[PDB]
């Protein structure tokens, strides 16, 4: 099969496993061990710095400079061939400061914020939190049958089981705007935490294959050939609206904003193998993304 | 068959019928909140499930509505803040505090909430509230009660009403210090919010009938006659440990703390009808509590 042929590492992200967690609803199974992916006792992915030095369990020594990359599966590094090939590892291997992997597979913006609030007190002082996010809230909105504007939603809302707070959606395209509220509210909270914990904050719209203008590599073409939202609902008009909408939110709140889809389109990636699927990145993808992050002042 | 009479609950506390019917809905992340737009003589909730507050001159406040110049404070907690046991919205603590002035008080009581749910409810709605002068937390007991009802627990997250994050409890009494972590962690987030939103913060251990020294009223004697968790797990030894443990957390974080159980034991309430049940207050109880809160400097 193509996925096993070209991206064999994916069989291991299938086995990594999720567990139910109160409030968060889910996180990664802790203590997972494999050559591709390793998680510590709280479910956080290992980070690899220089010469194979591994960091986990919120370990922090004196004088260490620490930063946090927060997001979904792009931050976790689904599609990487190893812990060392993920963004936090690549960022740690370059810059002065080490980076924490606060990526949560399939997390919405609200789960990203909550994961940080649940553990912030164990991390020490952070210089910079970079948020690499956005796409999941758009995706899971269109995968939802019901939605609460004030709270948002998350993927496995099979968890839920006359007046209600979570209301049925009648027209996803006509009610789009409602999903922005959760992002704007979550960003406002990050802004509050930025000043209180004295870290710089940057919001980065994560890359989506259909939104990056790039002649695909032979590998990509074959991988994508194997659902109507990620298709029809996520067209370039959608990108136009979403990107603009998040840039407006961030500007109003004086949050540096960086749209990685536009950044990757401006680079010359024609024919380069960047994606293992429409959402996830290869090792080379992470290398390029990291380069663009550093370059864009988001690190 | 001999004629049937009203249950002691319906005869002495008929308003409890309305609290049974008021309703509870599922909400993501919070897991549950009050059914919105509920109408009854006893209890009313707005479009978000928050209870109505009655200010001076019988004026009702809801929907986070605010006028220019208003001084606003927030009472955050569980069913004691919500006002289960009251005969009307106007007999609840936020209403009693708003009538006294100088500020109007929001009812951020969530029925059955844990400390974590209380914090999340606030983080989900804070941006809509405007400036707050003081948040008063009236809480604690539920985290203890829910810990002893839980069969499983994740120390980093808590709980509410192949490896795992949520671990089974082997001995509640021996693992009971685990529940302090969630309280201390949430309080540190409150402490952080108090600085960023510039409001005063104060913690009040909510009353529990078994923890208040008071010769029972005749109503209370009938009502209490009818879960050992209340019988043996919440004994005076438990009260001693819990109260002292919360005092230590609050002193470390420089948060003013008030043990309402001790405050009420010191007053002359012998024979007075304070408790609708072991956890819920009468109207009279809310007046006593309000006076104690104001005199204690917790408002």
């Amino acid at each position: 099969e193509t996925r096993d042929e070209l991206t064999p590492q994916m069989k291991e992200y299938d086995r990594a496993g999720r567990v139910w967690v109160p409030y968060l609803n889910y996180f990664h199974r802790p203590n997972h061990r494999s050559p591709v992916v390793n998680t510590d006792s709280r479910g956080f992915r290992f980070v690899v710095g220089k010469d194979g030095r591994t960091f986990s369990e919120f370990e922090r020594e004196p004088g260490e400079r620490v930063r946090a990359l927060v997001g979904g599966s792009t931050v976790f590094g689904v599609g990487a061939t190893g812990d060392a090939a993920t963004l936090p590892s690549l960022l740690s291997q370059r810059g002065p400061a080490r980076w924490l992997n606060f990526g949560g597979r399939a997390f919405s913006s609200t789960q990203e914020l909550m994961l940080f609030l649940f553990h912030a007190r164990s991390l020490g002082a952070l210089e910079k939190v970079t948020l690499l996010s956005g796409v999941n809230n758009l995706l899971l909105f269109y995968l939802s049958r019901d939605y609460a504007k004030d709270y948002g939603s998350f993927f496995a809302t099979e968890v839920r089981r006359e007046p209600e707070i979570v209301l049925p959606i009648v027209d996803h395209d006509a009610q789009k705007t409602d999903l922005l509220h959760a992002i704007e509210r979550d960003l406002s909270t990050w802004k509050l935490l930025s000043g209180a914990l004295q870290f710089e904050l940057c919001y980065v719209l994560q890359p989506l294959a259909g939104w990056v203008r790039k002649k695909p590599s032979p590998e990509e073409t074959r991988l994508f050939a194997d659902r109507q939202i990620l298709r029809e609902k996520m067209d370039l008009a959608q990108y136009a609206w979403f990107s603009k909408s998040l840039a407006d939110i961030c500007r109003t709140q004086e949050i540096p904003f960086l749209d990685m889809n536009a950044t990757l389109s401006a680079l010359d990636l024609d024919g380069r193998w960047i994606f293992v699927d429409r959402v996830h990145l290869t090792d080379e993808g992470n290398e390029v993304l990291t380069q663009a992050l550093v370059e864009g002042g988001a690190t």
